[PDB]
C-alpha cells in the first residue's frame, strides 16, 4: 500500500504545516501537524477542557463505531518550544492520504498549553520520530507509520515542504518526479529517538563550504533551523545590522535586507537554502526589525534541521532495518 496527503502551511510565514488525517468511523477529519521529532498522535477531542478549545476541530471518539478506550492509558508530552499537552487514549481507524491503519493508538486531550490553545488552525500533532520516544504509559503505543510499515510497498515515508506553499508527505514509495538530481543517503542514529544525522558542513552565501561535522536532527515539527553558535555568527555577520537579540529571543535583523542563501553538506552532496526561507518577518506588528530563521542551538542540546532546511529539499526518512536519510534538490 501507499498513502499520499497534501501538507500545507498554516500561515504566511510557513510557522507550521497541517496535513488533513481521517480518524474514525465514519471519518473525522482533522489537520494535524506532522511532526517528525516526535512520536505521539494526540488531537483535540470532546474530552479537552473547554477554555482550551479556540476553534480546533475535536475528534468525538463517543461518534466513532470503531473507537475503543485504550483502559488505564495516560499519555502527557512537553515539546521544545515549552508547549504541552495530556489526556487518555483510544484506539481507532486512521488515514493518511489513502493509507489506513486500524488499531492505531489516538491520544485524546484533556488539557493543552496556551500555544496550543492559540493555534485554531492546528487539531494535534502526527508524530514520525521513532516509537521509542512514544510517551503512552503504562503500555507505549506506535506510531502511524511504524503501525502502516510493514504494509508499505517500501518502508519509507518523504517529506516534500513547500517554501509559502503546499507539498506532500507520500508513504510507502518515492515520487522520483519530486526531485532534481539524486538522492544522497547518510546514516541515522536512533539512540536518542530521533531522525539524528550529521551534515559534512556548510557555506554562507556564494562563500566558500567549510567541512566540519554537525550532528542533528531532522525535524519537520521545529520551524526553524538551530544551529551551532559559530555557524549561526557567521551567517549573520553577512547581513548588515543584524545582531542577536535577548530582549528578542534570538537573531534579528533589518526588514529591509535581502537575505544571503545558506547551503548545507549531506555526504558530498550540498543543499541550498534560499535567503527568503530564512526571513519570518517583523518580530512584532509593524516593526522594522525582522526575525532570522537560523538560530542558536546552544542551549537546546541538539542541532534542529527544522522546516527552514527541510522545505528545502526533497527528504526521504527511510525506515528499513538500518535506517537512513535521504536528501535531494528540489
Ligand atoms: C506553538 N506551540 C504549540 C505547537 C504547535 C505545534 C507544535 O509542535 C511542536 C512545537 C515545537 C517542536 N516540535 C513540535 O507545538
Amino acid at each position: 500500500s501507499t498513502g499520499s496527503a497534501t501538507t500545507t502551511p498554516i500561515d504566511s510565514l510557513d510557522d507550521a504545516y497541517i496535513t488533513p488525517v481521517q480518524i474514525g468511523t465514519p471519518a473525522q477529519t482533522l489537520n494535524l501537524d506532522f511532526d517528525t521529532g516526535s512520536s505521539d498522535l494526540w488531537v483535540f477531542s470532546s474530552e479537552t477542557t473547554a477554555s482550551e478549545v479556540d476553534g480546533q476541530t475535536i475528534y468525538t471518539p463517543s461518534k466513532s463505531t470503531t473507537a475503543k478506550l485504550l483502559s488505564g492509558a495516560t499519555w502527557s508530552i512537553s515539546y521544545g518550544d515549552g508547549s504541552s499537552s495530556s489526556g487518555d487514549v483510544y484506539t481507532d481507524t486512521v488515514s493518511v492520504g489513502g493509507l489506513t491503519v486500524t488499531g492505531q493508538a489516538v491520544e485524546s486531550a484533556k488539557k493543552v498549553s496556551s500555544s496550543f490553545t492559540e493555534d485554531s488552525t492546528i487539531d494535534g500533532l502526527l508524530g514520525l520520530a521513532f516509537s521509542t520516544l512514544n510517551t503512552v504509559s503504562p503500555t507505549q503505543q506506535k506510531t502511524f507509520f511504524d503501525n502502516a510499515k510493514a504494509s508499505l510497498d517500501s518502508p519509507v515515508f518523504t517529506a516534500d515542504l513547500g517554501y509559502h506553499a503546499p507539498g506532500t508527505y507520500n508513504f510507502g514509495f518515492i515520487d522520483t518526479t519530486a526531485y532534481t538530481g539524486s538522492i544522497t543517503y547518510t546514516a541515522v542514529s536512533t539512540k536518542q529517538g530521533f531522525w539524528e544525522w550529521t551534515s559534512t558542513g556548510y557555506a554562507v552565501g556564494s562563500g566558500t563550504f567549510k567541512s566540519t561535522s554537525i550532528d542533528g536532527i531532522a525535524d519537520t515539527g521545529t520551524t526553524l533551523l538551530y544551529l551551532p553558535a559559530t555557524v549561526v555568527s557567521a551567517y549573520w555577520a553577512q547581513v548588515s545590522g543584524a545582531k542577536s537579540s535577548s530582549s528578542v529571543g534570538g537573531y534579528v535583523f533589518p526588514c529591509s535586507a535581502t537575505l544571503p542563501s545558506f547551503t548545507f553538506g549531506v555526504g558530498s552532496a550540498r543543499i541550498v537554502i534560499p535567503g527568503d526561507y530564512i526571513d519570518f518577518g517583523p518580530i512584532s506588528t509593524g516593526s522594522s526589525s525582522c526575525f532570522g530563521g537560523i538560530q542558536s542551538s546552544a542551549g537546546i542540546g541538539i542541532n534542529i534541521f527544522g522546516d527552514v532546511a527541510l522545505k528545502a529539499a526533497f527528504v526521504v526518512f527511510n525506515g528499513a532495518t538500518t535506517p537512513t536519510l535521504g536528501f535531494a534538490s528540489k
